């Protein structure tokens, strides 16, 4: 192939015509560069111009490849073979080529061919690469270098399996060589290239671990600053995947560390702290470390100063890196703190006092950041000094510096359970106080902290929130006014904490009146593919739940989406199943939340939910939820259908006939929740339906006998088991009496530990219209009903009676020589209980 003349200046100009400094100009002609996209011939052109057409600028030449990279970038099938195979004949030839700039270009177009139209698209590739890093010129060595780099980076993995044979077998000790060069920049390609392979734990570097370990120290004290950053990030990952090799070294590593994290380039110094967090994590530290924390704890405190630039960074979503120095620094010694306890302490105390009360609010800062760090771990050793700290810290909320009112907020937060144990006029009361006007504060980053310090802090506190709920409603709802967005999701939390903190505390006609309208109005605001879908829905279902019957005003439009979202999620399963590369398969969670925010309108409303119930589809859905493949699914809907039951049974009843199979189905016990739920149900259902049960006794029965049998139950399961069996031998006791004698001992041993409520009530109705029944079922262990009867303190009047007809009626029935015998087993609170309530 030969370039045409004019065809070359064709494209000479074109690109002549793209290094315009005007906007308009120059976006006019990118146009038709599209148009030449198609042509592929368009690529044989495009690269000529690069790598051969020397008697053109640099400038130009770069950017012919530049753009070639993009019609790799996409669309590289359209590529005939002949063309590639140019491009890659001509890339190779100019790897180490005189220019810098061209190096680099003919570089990048390298790397992309490679990653893009995958490796085995270039079988000899590697092996090229590899001899090139033989070259005796040293630009062709390192451009080789280079490139191996990036394709280590890019597809390790690749190189690390027989997608492509083994290559690195080959590489690996190649690169191993390269660590003895005499170029700082070559030593640092071959370090880079090899540290791509610790974690994958590659044979080819494996089995010459103690190889590279050695040259590993070798290379510790290189000047060049990229040398020493990959020897710190090999050690760091070796830490993870080769720790035993590395042990017998541990002491000098850290010494190299340490010396290493205080480093004069940034990049070193965080690479170095890394090493501070994993090793912490690893259960050898406590002892490798302790001669270390001494000047361990001083550096890690001294990083977590911000830097002069994170300063001006902020005194738009997250203006500062995600990870730095001082978030590693302060993650490593949260982590030491879980690691040593209060063994901690001795290092760290001394320098708090000097950082708390300082002039230099940088310094003050990070002491403040420091005590938030150390609290989960040393909470005990701390104790005592809390008393002087807690009020010195909410004055710091009053700080003028808007950086150190934020982590006074964060650290706060940290130790609101200690707070919460006190005397609520101490602590509590000042801090909530201090921490309201915070959540108000003019500095959107104060606001994130003070709203989240809150929504820590009303978890710890509860029905201690209650006297203050008026003062809370009103800084709380009047945010919305003022919150921009990030903030807004932080706000639905501390609100959906706050109403499952006070629980029906809430439910107050001035409350609603202030908390409803702004959520309903931004409710209104959403659509089913709104990213503050989510956070208000949980925010709104902790709402419903404490605001009970007071929600009905305004549970149309929530109910109403719900059932949207649940029809919108099976319809999306369904066409996944069908066709999956065509439809992407859907987010169940939506689903699950939705499922659980209906079966909170359902226990909130009870009754007035019936209308909204009977005007939608919701049993059919809640048909299929009960038959989805994820038990999260299955689990929120048999909650969702025992509620529906209890609420509103007159628009289940013509269901019963088809949800109870897959009840029958659903009663595995190793799925414990959606087992838990499926009894549940039946219990619930069995109470309704009444009398009509009997055809639907006998398919659930059998498992649930075994259930409560079965041995390493949750203690929750058999009790909600031991209650579904009750509630079905009061209402068919005909078909359920005649297995007293099997399901009569753990029944006793499960539900004498539960409270005389409904439920227990409900029970042991059933288990006293059983025996009526079946008087022989239960006549063999009747100790065990004497002790589940014993347990009850409060039973209604009428199962009192029957309580004494059981016993009285098996007393005289074995005479009362034999009784006064069988007494001698009750302990006294016993043998006086049933003395005293039923007459012996």
């Amino acid at each position: 192939w030969k370039p045409d003349e004019q065809g070359l200046q064709q494209i000479l100009q074109l690109l002549k015509e793209s290094q315009s400094p005007d906007t308009t100009i120059q976006r006019t002609v990118q146009q038709k560069l599209e148009q030449l996209n198609q042509y592929p011939d368009f690529n044989n052109y495009l690269i000529f111009v690069l790598t051969k057409l020397k008697s053109e600028d640099e400038p130009t030449r770069s950017l012919s490849g530049l753009i070639l990279k993009n019609n790799v970038k996409a669309h590289f099938q359209n590529f005939p073979n002949g063309v590639t195979d140019f491009i890659k004949s001509e890339c190779l030839n100019n790897i180490g080529d005189s220019s810098p700039l061209i190096r680099a270009t003919v570089g990048i177009l390298i790397t992309t061919i490679a990653s893009k139209g995958e490796l085995q698209n270039w079988p000899d590739l590697l092996p090229k690469l590899c001899s090139l890093l033989d070259s005796e010129d040293y630009n062709t060595c390192e451009g080789a270098f280079g490139a191996l780099q990036k394709i280590c980076e890019d597809s390790a993995e690749i190189l690390d399996s027989d997608v492509l044979d083994r290559p690195l077998n080959i590489m690996i000790p190649k690169f191993l060589q390269f660590f003895k060069h005499s170029s700082p920049k070559i030593r640092s390609h071959a370090v880079a290239c090899v540290n791509q392979f610790i974690i994958s734990r590659t044979q080819a570097l494996m089995l010459h671990i103690d190889s590279f370990i050695e040259n590993l120290f070798a290379l510790a004290g290189d000047e060049e600053p990229e040398v020493r950053k990959n020897v710190c990030r090999a050690l760091v990952m070796l830490l993870e995947v080769r720790m035993d090799r590395l042990l017998p070294h541990m002491h000098n590593i850290v010494e190299y560390m340490l010396q290493r994290t205080q480093d004069q380039d940034e990049n070193v110094a965080l690479e170095a702290c890394e090493f501070w967090l994993t090793l912490a994590e690893q259960p050898i530290c406590k002892d490798v470390l302790v001669r270390h924390l001494p000047k361990l704890i001083p550096v890690l405190v001294n990083g977590m100063k911000y830097s002069d630039i994170d300063i001006i960074l902020l005194k738009d979503d997250d203006t500062i890196s995600d990870w730095n120095l001082r978030k590693c620094s302060a993650a490593a010694l949260d982590v030491l703190a879980n690691v040593y306890r209060d063994e901690l302490l001795p290092h760290i105390l001394p320098l708090l006092k000097e950082l708390l009360f300082h002039h230099e609010w940088v310094v003050k800062e990070s002491g403040i950041l420091v005590l938030g760090a150390i609290a989960e771990g040393c909470m005990q050793g701390m104790i005592p000094y809390l008393p002087e700290l807690i009020p010195h810290l909410i004055q710091c909320l009053s700080d003028k510096k808007a950086l150190v009112r934020s982590i006074t907020c964060w650290t706060l937060s940290r130790y609101a359970h200690w707070v919460v144990s006190q005397p609520p006029d101490t602590y509590l009361k000042p801090l909530m106080t201090e921490l309201l006007k915070r959540i108000l504060d003019s500095n959107k980053r104060v606001q994130e902290a003070a709203c989240s310090a809150f929504a820590t802090l009303e978890e710890e506190a509860c029905t201690e929130l209650v006297p203050y709920l008026a003062y809370i409603l009103d800084t709380l709802v009047f945010a919305f006014s003022k919150y921009q967005h990030k903030n807004l999701l932080i706000l639905y939390d501390a609100i959906g904490t706050l109403a499952d903190s006070v629980g029906h505390h809430l439910n107050k006609p001035e409350y609603i009146q202030m908390l409803m309208p702004p959520l309903i109005q931004k409710w209104n605001m959403l659509k089913d593919e709104d990213k503050d879908l989510f956070p208000l829905l949980e925010c709104l279902s902790s709402v419903a739940t404490a605001l009970q019957s007071g929600f009905l005003p305004y549970c149309e439009p929530v109910y109403q989406r719900c059932v949207n979202l649940v029809q919108k999620t099976l319809a999306q399963a369904m066409l996944n199943n069908a066709q999956p590369d065509q439809y992407e398969a859907p987010d169940k969670d939506f689903m699950i939340v939705a499922l659980d925010l209906l079966s909170g309108l359902a226990e909130g409303l009870g009754g007035n939910i019936e209308q909204l119930v009977a005007r939608s589809n919701i049993l059919t859905l809640m048909y299929q939820c009960m038959q989805d493949k994820m038990p999260e699914v299955r689990q929120s809907s048999f909650a969702l259908l025992g509620d529906l039951t209890k609420a509103c049974f007159q628009h289940v009843k013509p269901c019963i006939a088809d949800f109870m199979p897959i009840l029958g189905t659903n009663l595995n016990p190793e799925f414990i929740s959606v087992c838990n739920n499926a009894t549940w149900a039946i219990g619930e259902i069995s109470i309704q339906m009444g009398i009509e049960m009997q055809p639907y006794i006998p398919m659930v029965l059998h498992q649930l006998v075994e259930i409560i049998n079965r041995p390493n139950t949750p203690k929750t399961l058999l009790e909600n088991t031991a209650i579904t069996i009750g509630r079905l031998g009061y209402v068919c006791p005909q078909e359920v009496a005649p297995m007293l004698q099997q399901f009569i001992r753990p029944w006793c041993t499960s539900l004498r530990n539960i409270r005389d409520n409904e439920e227990k009530d409900s029970a042991f109705r059933g288990i006293c219209t059983m025996i009526s029944v079946n008087p022989s079922g239960v006549i063999q262990d009747f100790i065990f009903f004497c002790d589940a009867v014993a347990s009850w303190i409060n039973p209604k009047d009428d199962l009192r009676d029957m309580f004494c007809k059981i016993l009285h009626g098996f007393k005289n029935q074995v005479g009362d020589e034999n009784w006064r015998r069988f007494s001698d087993q009750f302990p006294l609170p016993l043998k006086e209980r049933l003395a005293a309530f039923y007459g012996v």
